[PDB]
């Protein structure tokens, strides 16, 4: 059941997978490092925050700029202008 996102943009890459590891504490995060397709999952659920993120890359930033930047991802997204929760719904 293993969720989150697939990145395009080789510059995001370190930065979400960091974030990743920060907003999800104790949760096995697992990359897949495949050029300009760079899966990074956890299982049920993985959160990346704006705030993590913008503090990730040093300099200011809106969550349009992950999204617009993601090849695909595995499972559901709630998505607002501080996060993006990533999660399996078993019913889908």
């Amino acid at each position: 059941n293993n969720v989150g996102p697939i990145i395009r943009a080789g510059d995001l890459v370190e930065p979400v997978i960091e974030t990743a590891e920060i907003d999800n504490p104790g949760k096995e995060i697992t990359v897949e490092d495949r050029r300009a397709y760079v899966r990074i999952a956890a299982e049920g659920e993985l959160i990346l925050t704006r705030k993590t993120l913008e503090e990730q890359l040093g300099r200011p930033f809106n969550m349009q700029e992950l999204e617009i930047n993601l090849a695909s991802f595995a499972g559901q997204i709630q998505a607002d202008e501080d996060q993006i929760r990533f999660y399996f719904d078993k019913t889908m």
